[PDB]
C-alpha cells in the first residue's frame, strides 16, 4: 500500500529486540519498501484462507505477544534476502525482487510452516511441539529456499531429489542463520522445537544419527513414506556439507574443512547451474565437484574436500 518508510521496534518469538521495517498510512504496516518490490507480512488471525490482512500497528512499536511471530517473520524474511543478495547476487527468491509475501497466526495449533508457491505461511505452534516457527531463522530461511529451488533446479520432491531439496533449505537455512550471527549452529529448529526440552532440535547436520537420521548412503531409508523419506535421507548430504565446512574423520575418512562461506559458493552454483528436476546423490557429488572445479581449479583444496565429504557419506 502507500504510505512513507518508517522503523519500527518490537521483540521477536524468543524475547529479543530488533528493529524492523514498516510503511506509515494512518497506521504502521509490516512493508518493509528497502528490499526489491517489498516485504509484506500478513495476520491470518487463526483462519486458514490466505493471505489475510496486511499487519496494522496503531504504534510501530510491535512488543505484544501475538506480535511476535509477526515481527519474526518479517525480520527474517528480510535476512533471508539480505544473505541472497549480499552473498550470491540472488534478488529475493526467484532472482527478480519478487514481494516476500508471510503470514502469520496461521490456523490454530498448526505445528508447521511452509512454503506455498506464493507465499510463506507460519503456523503458532501447540505450544508443546513447537512455538511459533517463525521465531526460527533457520525455519524462515529453509522454506524460503524451497523456492529458490523451485526457481532454479526444480528438484522433485521425491526419493533422493527430494532428500537433496531437503538438504538444500537445510544447508541455506544454516547458512542464513550464521549470516545473521545471533545464535547459529548445525542444528535446524532449535529455537523453536520442544519449548520444554532444552539442546534438542528436528534435525543435526553435524550428527544426524542424534535424532535416528542416517548420516552414510550405505542407511539410506528406502520406504514409501515421507516421500521416500526426504527429511530422513537429508542427513546423508546434510552431514556431507557439514563435513565440507567443518572437516572431521567420517567413518574413518578425513575430510579437511574449507569453512562456511566456500560450502554456500559450491553449493548455490551446484543448484543453480548443475542439479537438474531428478539429480540424485551421486549427481550431485559430481555437481559439486564440478562447482568447486569452476570456482577454485580441479587441483585445489576445495574440490579435494568435496569428494573426501562424498566419500565419507559412502556417495560415490
Ligand atoms: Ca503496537
Ligand atoms: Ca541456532
Ligand atoms: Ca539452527
Ligand atoms: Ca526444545
Ligand atoms: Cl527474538
Ligand atoms: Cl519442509
Ligand atoms: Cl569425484
Ligand atoms: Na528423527
Ligand atoms: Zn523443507
Ligand atoms: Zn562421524
Amino acid at each position: 500500500i502507500t504510505g512513507t518508510s518508517t522503523v519500527g521496534v518490537g521483540r521477536g518469538v524468543l524475547g529479543d529486540q530488533k528493529n524492523i521495517n514498516t510503511t506509515y498510512s494512518t497506521y504502521y504496516y509490516l512493508q518493509d519498501n528497502t528490499r526489491g518490490d517489498g516485504i509484506f507480512t500478513y495476520d491470518a488471525k487463526y483462519r486458514t484462507t490466505l493471505p489475510g490482512s496486511l499487519w496494522a500497528d496503531a504504534d510501530n512499536q510491535f512488543f505484544a505477544s501475538y506480535d511476535a511471530p509477526a515481527v519474526d517473520a518479517h525480520y527474517y524474511a528480510g535476512v533471508t534476502y539480505d544473505y541472497y543478495k549480499n552473498v550470491h547476487n540472488r534478488l529475493s527468491y526467484d532472482g527478480n525482487n519478487a514481494a516476500i509475501r508471510s503470514s502469520v497466526h496461521y490456523s490454530q495449533g498448526y505445528n508447521n510452516a511452509f512454503w506455498n508457491g506464493s507465499e510463506m505461511v507460519y503456523g503458532d505452534g501447540d505450544g508443546q511441539t513447537f512455538i511459533p516457527l517463525s521465531g526460527g531463522i533457520d525455519v524462515v530461511a529453509h522454506e524460503l529456499t524451497h523456492a529458490v529451488t523451485d526457481y532454479t533446479a526444480g528438484l522433485i520432491y521425491q526419493n533422493e531429489s527430494g532428500a537433496i531439496n531437503e538438504a538444500i533449505s537445510d544447508i541455506f537455512g544454516t547458512l542464513v542463520e550464521f549470516y545473521a550471527n545471533k545464535n547459529p549452529d548445525w542444528e535446524i529448529g532449535e529455537d523453536v522445537y520442544t519449548p520444554g526440552i532444552s539442546g534438542d532440535s528436528l534435525r543435526s547436520m553435524s550428527d544426524p544419527a542424534k535424532y535416528g537420521d542416517p548420516d552414510h548412503y550405505s542407511k539410506r531409508y528406502t520406504g514409501t513414506q515421507d516421500n521416500g523419506g526426504v527429511h530422513i535421507n537429508s542427513g546423508i548430504i546434510n552431514k556431507a556439507a557439514y563435513l565440507i565446512s567443518q572437516g572431521g574423520t567420517h567413518y574413518g575418512v578425513s575430510v579437511v574443512g574449507i569453512g562456511r562461506d566456500k560450502l554456500g559458493k559450491i553449493f548455490y552454483r551446484a543448484l543453480t547451474q548443475y542439479l537438474t528436476p531428478t539429480s540424485n546423490f551421486s549427481q550431485l557429488r559430481a555437481a559439486a565437484v564440478q562447482s568447486a572445479t569452476d570456482l577454485y581449479g580441479s587441483t585445489s583444496q576445495e574440490v579435494a574436500s568435496v569428494k573426501q565429504a562424498f566419500d565419507a557419506v559412502g556417495v560415490k
